[PDB]
């Protein structure tokens, strides 16, 4: 057997994998940066793993276009020229291929974040609805806005072994909240401390809200604050750009309507159309409208 | 008897109905945030109740289009099947109909915010002028502003009961007016004070100005500026990328004016014409702009 | 004799008198606000009164159109009959007139700002050139932000004799600098100082920066900013959306000049055009392009 | 001899030079600024000031358009009644002219900033290509950013011998990072701790975000930053705009595509084609649109 790229399955399939590729580009940078020294967060991240290796096999039993392609020979040579390579490289089990210091394992598995380019691959489904390219440039922001503040925290962290002496924006979050870090390195915030206050900064960095109690001190956490400063100035103009067009392609029924309306409007105030016929006018054109748009 | 929907009687009645979800949008929040635990408030408060049960009754006796339907009955039908649930659920006078904690009572009124949708079922009426519409753009911007500062209030004040130890908003308000709380729960900043510092909040985290006073400290305060943050960004993404486009299409005469006049005076330009002829052609295009918009 | 208004006369003159205006703009709330309690302002003040009352005799010798009128009782009935009012209450001499506080003769000057209508009425002079344009839209933001800062600074002073007990901008400026106000209310920041970061207050809000040395702590301060944030924020929408706007109408000759050349290279590459047609189109278009625009 | 300008050499020489004005615009405003009083940057701007020579004698040796021209004698005079007098007063070894002080034979060497006029010169070479304008509006800005960082720590600097009284961003800087000055004037922060400090401050004002770890004291620093949020919202209102549009230029295939797309689906509905001809309808416009664009 072999199944259609455009059945009701498929379709479904590469909806559900975009969840699996949300959920990844979540759960990965998250565990690699702050959880490193059953759980829910490791049989969900085997599920997940053995789906997309099933997805492997069913590109392996995909159609495709060259007209349509349906022969298993040209369809997995089709794979092996293009995406197979990156779609292996995203499913090796490095959790079990070697035991390779603790640290290297937690690590490595950030390979998984080329699952990304299973979304890249499959724009020309997921942009064809206003309401779906809107949900994916707000998560686009929001995992943006999750990368930076593990990379944030992986600045933050790196800084009180190679020590600082208190300068660093943990030691300030220590204080804040009335949870110091004690000088045997005891103490200090929690997990939901420091993950809440690593992405309440970096939504404040990229919105450009900047509210002063979380500010960058070191001469890393300055020159992350320029390349967070640069990304955010160029999102802005591209993200919150397209949203605004996305907004404005589904008002744009609104915006012509109006437009076709005071031309209408318009017309009838500059020739001063009696009643009995201005009517008729102004009603033809709302009938005319809602019928052809 | 029966009222026709286009007549002059209705369309003053929905636009004063306008200025009371206007004020129902402000007083409620407002009581329900600020207020727990007659006055002018509690007989204006039955006044517009008494209006919005009034306009309950014109829902049962103003003719629909299918060209209008005009019998008592196809009327009264139609407004069941539709609005009828939501318009009676916001008039309940729950403040009488239990004796059932009075801080109960005086959330359960916050139905009464239900009322907005008797602006959403009216935009036909209310979008074809740009200046109503551009006042509706700065109005559901103050309000989104004033709802956000009571949400911002209920979150800094339920974590004094659920006692922080003087980390969040309130204790740091009462220490920069100089009103501090007393350890015996005392004293602290007055309603005013408290009210004008949230309003601040939210307009410095919305317009994104981030004053650096007023700033999110515990974990619930940071992930609600999480959530101003992204609200904030949609916000100016839609209400101002629509206030800029209404402000383009009052400036739209004047905008065709002079893309008409540089096409005319660069061909006046290209051709080098004599002035004897130049002034009959330029005053022409100012005779036919004028004239014929 | 009569002056014709379209002259090369009442050109330089009605460009003359919008740097009056401009100055007016500046030093009459200057004065108004800092300076309450000949030298050199006080006889550029006379001067430019003497200017602004010139200006009323050339009002009753400029002809109009209806053509042309040029009688001067037909021209002076139709100043009389249009702006002579607001044109004489903006040159009455209140503070050489009067003979009851000197701190009202000092405000009643404020009556000048009148003279700001002088531009509203001749926007057909002065909106027809690009750079004039830009040049107003930029000295309108600049005068709003010096306005801005003359109110702050009204409210900033005001709450020291309706003593604060140390809580508004002006104390805290006080401090920061080095210069403390004494407990005698002696001493305190020069008028430069204060000036100087009342505009730097105003800047930093209006354009959304929010740097937070300067930050509004009084309940007054709190609802003047408000009112900034609404200002800074449909100005955002309205003066840099113009300047950008006019910075793509005078950038429009370069932007029709790609979008043509992408065609013509995109038909090019299409058809693949062989070199010695290819550079005769390309040429072609440059030649067509440069001779007519 | 005699180069003709469209040739490959003379279009890699002139993408060549570029890269040698963005090092003279990064390399010499830090060096007049933060090292005033062989070596990689001693060596290195002998190699570049070399470079700038030979392309003088490029510039004699080069073929222009009057249709072309080759006589080298009306080369010569076409370029000394052009660029020669900038081009040589930008390569003048004023280093080797002058043995008074040395504070001002370094500062002097700021004359080669006349080498941003040989890209001034050549826009019609470098924005042809979409990808090469978008970098020149990154680099615009960036060096923009850079520039006033170099002026930043110049006010910064001069008001400690000029003595302030322990006010300026420096002494801040000094006791934020644990390297607080000696009460001799002398110590305290390296030449990165205060280069990355002054670049932090001009994107945080120039994006916006405001910090306010850093923030403007003295009068002159404060008159600055009204400088800066001039500069930044004119900025903001221009590059920010042109990178914008140039993302939707690039853009501009898939958005025609969609808008194509959209009006097809839409007739598509309106008629309600049956499946067996809808198909041969949506898959004629993708190929018809994959085709010809």
């Amino acid at each position: 057997w072999t199944i259609l790229h455009y059945s009701p399955f498929k379709a479904v399939w590469d909806w559900l994998i975009l969840l699996l590729v949300i959920y990844t580009a979540v759960f990965t940078p998250y565990s690699a940066a702050f959880l490193l020294k059953c759980q829910p967060l490791a049989v969900v991240d085997l599920i997940v793993d053995i789906m997309f290796i099933v997805d492997i096999l069913i590109n392996f039993r995909t159609t495709y276009v060259n007209e349509v392609v349906s022969h298993p020979g040209r369809i997995a040579v089709h794979y092996f020229k293009g995406w197979f390579l990156i779609d292996m490289v995203a499913a090796i089990p490095f959790d079990l291929l070697i035991f390779g210091s603790e640290e290297l394992i937690g690590l490595l598995k950030t390979a998984r974040l080329l699952r990304l380019v299973r979304v890249a691959r499959k724009l020309d489904r997921y942009s064809e609805y206003g309401a779906a390219v809107l949900f994916l440039l707000m998560c686009t922001f929001a995992l943006i806005a999750h990368w930076l503040a593990c990379i944030w925290y992986a600045i933050g962290n790196m800084e009180q072994p190679h020590m600082d002496s208190r300068i660093g924006w943990l030691h300030n979050l220590g204080d804040q909240i009335g949870k110091p870090y004690n000088s045997s390195g005891l103490g200090g915030p929690s997990i939901k401390d420091k993950y809440v206050t690593a992405l309440y900064f970096t939504f404040s960095s990229l919105t450009s809200v900047g509210f002063g109690n979380v500010s960058p001190n070191t001469n890393s956490e300055k020159i992350f604050s320029i390349c967070v400063m640069l990304i955010g100035s160029l999102m802005y103009a591209s993200i919150f750009g397209n949203v605004s067009a996305i907004i404005q392609r589904l008002y744009s029924g609104t915006a012509r309507y109006h437009t076709q309306m005071l031309r209408v409007r318009e017309f009838i105030r500059f020739h001063q159309i009696p009643n009995p016929l201005r009517q008729r006018l102004e009603e033809y054109f709302q009938h005319a409208w809602s019928y052809t748009n």
